[PDB]
């Protein structure tokens, strides 16, 4: 089972597989992808999160910012739910069809 904040539980995930071992000005990026992450994304739980609920987030998020920005977003956290369904914790990846990447241009 999953009981957390995707925004914690994104926090706890880079800086175990990712802090010390990419880049650190590519680090940069998810610690942005974390802050924007509790903006938009407060109090959701990582097991409420639903494949629209995330292409939602997504769509707000693409209405102030670029498509480059935007998927960088979605990209980086989709990553950190990899390893949630790898460990079996989390059941279906919302992060799978919602490929979906608002532009902006």
């Amino acid at each position: 089972p999953i009981k957390q904040e995707i925004s914690e539980y994104f926090k706890d995930w880079m800086e175990l597989y990712k802090k010390n071992a990419i880049d650190e000005m590519t680090y940069k990026g998810y610690e942005q992808t974390l802050k924007y992450l509790k903006t938009y994304m407060p109090n959701v739980l990582i097991s409420e999160i639903t494949a629209s609920s995330y292409q939602r987030a997504l769509n707000k998020f693409a209405e102030t910012h670029a498509k480059a920005s935007t998927k960088g977003f979605h990209t980086r956290v989709r990553a950190s739910i990899q390893c949630l369904i790898e460990e079996g914790r989390l059941q279906k990846d919302f992060t799978t069809r919602a490929v979906v990447k608002g532009l902006e241009h």
